[PDB]
């Protein structure tokens, strides 16, 4: 057994993209995912609850668990201006 992220991401219209990772998969890992899905890194932000924070802004070589996006988390696609 392995610990898993649920991860839960809310596009702009209000539609869900979701996927489970591990949580030592690198942040990149759920990059690579949203990329795949439309909504890069780069063009789109990434939100997290209280205290609100751009998941996008960190280090895409941490893990998931170094991150603290573990084990459940929703996250708001928001347009880079």
């Amino acid at each position: 057994m392995e610990p898993v992220s649920k991860l839960r991401i809310r596009t702009p219209s209000g539609e869900f993209l979701e996927r489970r990772f591990l949580a030592s998969n690198k942040l990149q890992i759920v990059f690579d995912f949203v990329a795949s899905k439309g909504f890069p890194w780069d063009e789109y932000k990434l939100l997290s609850t209280f205290p609100r924070r751009d998941v996008t802004q960190l280090d895409p070589n941490k893990s998931l668990l170094e991150v603290k996006l573990f084990p459940q988390e929703t996250l708001f696609l928001e347009a880079k201006e």
